[PDB]
């Protein structure tokens, strides 16, 4: 009724940049609550290859995906959405959590200058996209970077396909993303001096279907070498994969997902002992592994060409000790 | 036996143009039926978007897609084929549905001025593709919009993974087919005076595997405007998708899925509050939903370039009262 | 323990060329094994399609796909990989069966003139790819056909989704490649000789992520003809089938799959009465189908792009009695 939900307690949140996810706890504390974000709008230049390939992103809370914000569900999640004067464009969100409105587009619609709040219930439990969708311009802002993904977890957390509690020990939120880069007649990345300058030179890439780039975290190596993500042999991982457009097929090489919601929807039960798994363009998926083997590993997108030659791979680094009944190397190379 | 398959009783079944699906009960009314169909074909020029493109068309009931037939499980479906001597082409038809001589492609090849006449028993629950596929021609024929879907209804009408009964309101058919329309040097579409003029360019696109147009109902706009689905609130709509030839994520924008069967087959539980979900090309799938916003609402393919820009996309009109616990805005765009 | 593994029963297994699948029992054979397996790495030119185009394979065992190795879940798996002298190139194994180091990557990297023997824990059932991944040449050797799968049976064989048991009486292995053949400014194929010559040109066509050739056991027409796989009416079937960088789409013409493990993985229970199943890009699947009518039937990727202009598409030769009440010709194609 009208007072049951003005009397819910509200809770701010202090959002974190990706692969890392902000402060919750996995069981519900108490009953629903309104929980509370707040993201303001970059549009800004970035580079996302290591030839200083330029992209006129357009931003949630000045990231590339936008945060994972995570709630339980029947909770509401209450966004203050800000588009300052600095930027170019109109903007809004579509969470593809929430129902009515075209996902909270059409209550959304923000010129530069302007700012709205928008309140959903979360009534579904599951991983799911939320991206900018002006009508007219929807992929263009969507390519541009302009996604991220929400977490709504069930009120008494994550279980397997039998009940039993599913407890992790971190969680990471890899945001994929197709570029659609224009080059001039001599294979050269193109540079725009200001966002709608490339529009028509972007759409006619877009047309063809194949992205320049396809990147973790807004950049090619943005999760390897020093910024690989890290575990220990032990520790329990949630792994959250969204693609707002495309489709991708995960795969952590040198591991498994034990347990997959590769729909992303948590009444829907997981896979198992999945190799590489499908999240198809426009949702969110979730892994969930315990680490058996310390090293390197590599997370990919396991079309290899995307992977390796368009950007999309990330490395975790896991400590702890080798285990010789899982692998052993009987005869190391040799001639 | 043929004795007691010529004992059963006959039905004759008038087509509906999609995306309406002909008179039938959710729940099978009496034992087996032979359910009969006639479909003629037609080679016909169909403008595909606003700008006046052209391809020539091979239409199963002069529709892209062809019209849903609707039987039961155990149902016999038999289908009178027409290639009328107006066409110049070679005509069969596969129907996923069937077991047996190519799903009937076998046995229904017929030449301009020949019928024929095919029975099958329609043994799985579930929607299926059927498509034409003549030897040596098939991606042609199928690309051309010579593809449909059929339903085959258990017995007992509609379930969820766990025995709840479900049943619509309404069913909405929305066939969606890629078309590879060759281009002039100044990327403009080319028109054939005749279909076979326009073969050979047609396959050098088809080999790009990039659709130069993604439509729902056979044309770009085909159901939006005045041609939009209508629900109202409270109202439980299935969605019946098929793409016969290439992968497709449908999502419904502003909804969900509350029961997906991705595969499309009745005895594989379905998937639950579905975000995005994923029809494997040459599949059909389906999508219960019971609205709960007014409004309208699109229903796309959610790689969005294949939306907004290549044409699929739909709406829904959905008429009656706005929930504000799901979704309010507390503060409309302001400066 | 090392000690008990090393006091654990050796068995040599002998690997047959795909499609077909070595001598194994479906319910094991006592407690666990250590399964031995060897294979040699042949690089050869072979000729992909009736033009005479030619690739330069990269093949365990010497064919494409590598053999199917099939053990059951907690045996372990030891392969002895050989990379002779008359090789030009670096090679190792990533099993996605096996847990550590990159699947058996980092243990395995073998110069020409080099072996290794790895021995992995088999520790989920399932249907796994396997695959060459030499550091910062990944999609390269992929591409070049170096891939296959393994099978890690339940101990007490397979079941449906009900634990009641599923006793195939014929296994086949269909490997799908994706092939990128450089043309020259005539669009002719390009030859070369040696594999090292085709790498940069091979990389710009890989880029465009649109494969030249997608063929089934090495070459267009390898599994039609004459190569036709064989059953009989009232025959248990397993079809297994692997595509190591990107999607497919399997569909048995005329058939179904009555079991489907889409994701590959037995613990995942399966999909049933499937017209096109999902396979994505770095995995296999499996689906089992009873034969009911004899005759021609065609397996294809349903991109039918893919399959029939491509070269996607197998056929399998079906013996034994027509049966009319599933499908009949009640008029044949007449004037
Ligand atoms: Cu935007
Ligand atoms: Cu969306
Ligand atoms: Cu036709
Ligand atoms: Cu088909
Ligand atoms: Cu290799
Ligand atoms: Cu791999």
């Amino acid at each position: 009724t009208a007072a049951e939900i003005a009397a819910l307690p509200r809770q701010k949140v202090e959002l974190v940049d990706p692969p890392f996810v902000h402060a919750h706890s996995q069981v519900a504390e108490g009953g629903p609550k309104v929980v509370e974000f707040t993201m303001v709008i970059e549009e800004k230049k970035i580079v996302i290859d290591d030839a200083g390939t330029e992209v006129h992103a357009m931003a949630f809370n000045g990231t590339v995906p936008g945060p994972l914000m995570v709630v339980h569900q029947d909770d509401y999640l209450e966004l203050t959405l800000i588009n300052p004067e600095t930027n170019t464009l109109t903007h809004n969100i579509d969470f593809h959590a929430a129902t009515g409105a075209l996902g909270g587009g059409g209550l959304t619609e923000i010129n530069p200058g302007e700012k709205t709040i928008l309140r959903f219930k979360a009534t579904k439990p599951g991983v799911f996209v939320y991206h900018c969708a002006p009508p007219g311009m929807v992929p263009w802002h969507v390519v541009s970077g302009m996604n991220g993904a929400i977490m709504v977890l069930p009120r008494e957390g994550l279980h397997d396909g039998k009940g039993k509690a599913l407890t992790y020990d971190k969680i990471y939120y890899v945001g994929e993303q197709d570029f659609y880069v224009p080059r001039d007649e001599n294979g050269k990345y193109k540079k725009y001096e200001a966002p709608g300058d490339a529009y028509e030179d972007t759409v006619k890439v877009m047309r063809t279907l194949t992205p320049t780039h396809v990147v973790f975290n807004g950049a090619v190596g943005a999760l390897t070498g020093d910024k690989a993500m890290t575990a220990a042999v032990g520790e329990k991982v949630l792994i959250v994969h969204s693609q707002a457009n495309r489709d991708t097929r995960p795969h952590l090489i040198g591991g498994h997902g034990d347990y997959v919601w590769a729909t992303g929807k948590f009444n829907t039960p997981p896979d198992v002992d999945q190799e590489t798994w499908f999240i198809p363009g426009g949702a969110a998926g979730a892994a969930f592994y315990t680490f058996q083997q310390p090293g390197i590993y590599a997370y990919v997108n396991h079309n290899l060409i995307e992977a390796c030659e368009l950007g999309a791979a990330a490395h975790f680094k896991v400590t702890g000790e080798w285990n010789d009944d899982l692998m052993t190397s009987v005869l190391a190379p040799s001639g």
